[PDB]
């Protein structure tokens, strides 16, 4: 037995966070293919979201690996379908993505608070090394996108949406 | 004599499909030079269509080569002049091109149905290997273009048409 | 609109098959991490299943891409949790995996039958090019593994399980 | 003692000009980070100003080095906070920057006049070699920017501001 | 004097932890040479433990270096002889090693708790950067070994012990 200073509460919260990252991965998968539709056709937006799907899956896998390293047991639940089947405009999609990220970030913060209360400094190191800063960086990038998309909706919404995709998402 | 399991009905349909691909080649030739007119001057659009002319000719030549491999006899008809002398806007031209492609695709599907009824699995392999998927891919790309062109016609049609050509057709 | 010769029945079946491949991906994800447990610790088995997770996800993504190419609409459902939380011996796990693969293969065959009834030769080409042969190859490899694992269970089950992992899964 | 033909009046004016260049450096530092705000998010503008911060600091350091070479004594004052905490639009910011540059340029000209009255040809060579032409070049570039930004404010101010940043500040 | 926010309690605990790492280094030194005995002769096991001796010494040296950086004073005690002169089977030895590691890990956790109570964030950063994760990784690897060794003791203990050494410790 390797397990040491690893609470059942942390263990459960880690499994839940795995589920959240995989669901976020699935949502980005859905976002990406929506933007590849022939009637939506924003290549840059598709690529931005499909790269996010991959990053979220890798996040989940790092959690799992850590679960195993600590002597916890991975438990998998259903992955709930994404919150929408169609994602509207690039603006709507980027808003949906930032809401999703802030929810992941809150989960990460709830898990740090749990780790601190349980006195689990390995867990806190883990999250600091691989999660907190990356999530902050992503959220800042999404905020930057949203600001640029918004400046580009004048009365020429189609034009702005094309330009953003061609000149930022490049 | 090499001919084996190659019906006179398939043979005729192959010659007809050759004629269709060559006519499509000629239409793209006309589309390309229209966009090179000094009073139209959309370089990217010219290059997109001239590359299509070449792909359609190569399609025809692969058919012919297969006709000969099976022991059929190539028979050539008049190539009808393209359906228009002037092709309007990039939008009009891309619509005309997608109609043309869907007609080629339907011909390809009619020839697969004929091959299946004649029990000609070489023919069906041929079309699968070199035609069905390529036609599907092209049609999807044209749908994507049309969607982007359409989003770019606000009330600034000239501006949109320039940007599409500069930033997509690149 | 690009959609041509693409039935609503094929479209639904493609979405279902996407769901099956993603669920199979999730099952392999669970299989892989079970074998990375400190109390199971079969590195080779973990790597075999984690590579399968990735192949199944890529399968799903190729389906989705094809869905979009044909003018279908991707629709995502819940991904059901894997059928087990713990997977027993390497033998048990490989049996579970071959059952899973035969179920995917049957789904692939049901979709070819549907494509043939709908007269959809693009769909049939798609499955032939990327799915049928790969699934057959994998199933044969799993059969080969199962045979070797089984020959290795004498009365020295632990020894056999170690050797298989060290000398085959390498 | 090395000091030769170096008036106390030149010496003081050099220290003042150091202070001006460092303050200009600090203003550009503030301009740069304002444009990196998530609610402003104009990467190109941030980079243009942060490069200016660095050039102004280097200007100051060349002055200081010359002060020491001539046997003067560097004296440092407070660096006053920048004139604004928020800098408005890219247009507003570029106007603020050109005003700042013209004030530095005037200081440079006042110091050449002082050097000529004191008969200090080393000082005049120094300013000619490293300051006068560089300041003129920068001011011309800022004038060019301002002209392009202004042409880009139609009634689509957001669009113009995005394009300038993407296609000029690149 | 450099010392700042560095308690006498942390300082003592750091010296104690140095002693623990050096003793662990000495124990691995003894484990390694036991496995090089002509009547034990398990090369792979010798190399695994001698590499551990080195890692534990380096751990000690990083502590010492940090002690000096913070203005603490290194104080050395006797290094107690290892707990055994002969270490039994590879299984016995790996069990002894995991007990040793869990004791080091507990010491590391006691020192983080002490650092948190003393409000010493440099100390906590230090341990996170170089100790907590490495200790967790090692313990997981030892758990994995133990599991494989245990599966290999059937009634053919000699055979299992040879195979583990040849095919894992490689
Ligand atoms: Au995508
Ligand atoms: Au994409
Ligand atoms: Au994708
Ligand atoms: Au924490
Ligand atoms: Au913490
Ligand atoms: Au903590
Ligand atoms: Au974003
Ligand atoms: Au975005
Ligand atoms: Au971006
Ligand atoms: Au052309
Ligand atoms: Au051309
Ligand atoms: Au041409
Ligand atoms: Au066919
Ligand atoms: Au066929
Ligand atoms: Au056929
Ligand atoms: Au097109
Ligand atoms: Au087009
Ligand atoms: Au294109
Ligand atoms: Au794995
Ligand atoms: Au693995
Ligand atoms: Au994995
Ligand atoms: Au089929
Ligand atoms: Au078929
Ligand atoms: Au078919
Ligand atoms: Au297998
Ligand atoms: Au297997
Ligand atoms: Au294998
Ligand atoms: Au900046
Ligand atoms: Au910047
Ligand atoms: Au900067
Ligand atoms: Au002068
Ligand atoms: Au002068
Ligand atoms: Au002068
Ligand atoms: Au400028
Ligand atoms: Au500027
Ligand atoms: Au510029
Ligand atoms: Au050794
Ligand atoms: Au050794
Ligand atoms: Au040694
Ligand atoms: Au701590
Ligand atoms: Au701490
Ligand atoms: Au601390
Ligand atoms: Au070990
Ligand atoms: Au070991
Ligand atoms: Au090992």
């Amino acid at each position: 037995q390797i397990r040491q200073n690893y609470s059942t509460e942390v263990e459960a919260a880690v499994n839940r966070l795995v589920n959240l990252y995989l669901r976020a991965s699935y949502t980005y998968l859905s976002l990406g293919f929506y933007f590849d539709r022939d009637d939506v056709a924003l290549c840059g937006v598709c690529h931005f979201f499909c790269e996010l799907a991959e990053e979220k899956r890798e996040g989940a896998e790092r959690l799992l690996k850590m679960q195993n390293q600590r002597g916890g047991r991975a438990l998998f639940q259903d992955l709930q379908k994404p919150s929408q089947d169609e994602w509207g405009t690039t603006l709507d999609a980027m808003k949906a993505a930032i809401v999703l990220e802030k929810s992941l970030n809150q989960a990460l913060l709830d898990l740090h608070a749990l780790g601190s209360a349980q006195a689990d400094p390995h867990l806190c190191d883990f999250l600091e090394s691989h999660f907190l800063d990356e999530e902050v960086k992503l959220i800042k990038k999404m905020g930057d996108h949203l600001t640029n998309i918004q400046r580009l909706v004048g009365s020429q919404a189609g034009l702005g949406e094309y330009l953003f995709e061609r000149l930022t998402l490049k």
